């Protein structure tokens, strides 16, 4: 338990607990120490960092298996397709038309979010828990309601370049902006919400 931060080659930072969503994993110093949230919060997968219980639905905290994610795709409407699993590397998520399938890596493999598949280990993995969270909460500065106008944007969306989680929309030179559903993140190539916090929240760069 107290080598998984560099099993995995992850830098130091808070990960997810597998069994119990009121603790994580503290990767200090390259050692891992299961840690408590004080009571009254869990642990956010979204912000790496202990969080209110309202904000954080698949953790049923009174249960006995408190992480419960066999609905997220319907809790926080999730499009179709493979998932990695908010605390469990060697787990993953399907969604088909908002129904949840929870699934599992074979045998000594670990869910990889960029392929969309389960593998062996290698040298750093587990990668879909290393990004930088955005502020919380995202703060916009005054005015910026001008930006599509003052970019000169084409309708239709956009980067939101306040926040890796959300996304702008342009509308006749009118801006908006809009988060991710829970979990995903803001692809800049495709213009599309997704899993990839490693690539699209700055990952790479911790790495």
């Amino acid at each position: 338990a107290v080598n998984l931060c560099t099993q995995y080659g992850w830098p130091n930072g808070n990960y997810p607990d597998p069994y119990d969503c009121r603790k994580y994993i503290s990767c200090n110093g390259a050692v891992a120490t299961v840690m408590s949230c004080a009571l009254g919060t869990v642990f956010n997968p979204n912000t790496r960092n202990c969080d209110a219980y309202g904000n954080v639905p698949i953790c049923q905290y009174a249960l006995p298996s408190p992480i419960v994610v066999t609905n997220i795709c319907n809790q926080y409407g999730w499009g179709n397709g493979n998932f990695y699993h908010p605390y469990n590397c060697a787990e993953y998520i399907g969604c088909a038309n908002g129904l949840t399938t929870v699934n599992a890596c074979g045998a000594g493999q670990y869910y990889d979010q960029a392929l969309g598949r389960c593998a062996l280990a290698g040298t750093g993995y587990c990668r879909q828990y290393v990004f930088t969270p955005p502020p919380a909460p995202v703060v916009y500065p005054d005015g910026f309601d001008t930006y599509c106008s003052a970019n000169n944007l084409a309708t239709g969306i956009h980067p939101d370049p306040y926040s890796c989680f959300s996304y702008v929309e342009c509308t006749f030179g009118r801006t908006t902006h809009m988060p991710c559903p829970a979990g995903l993140s803001f692809d800049r190539s495709l213009l599309v919400c997704d899993g990839n916090r490693y690539q699209n929240c700055g990952g790479n760069v911790l790495v």
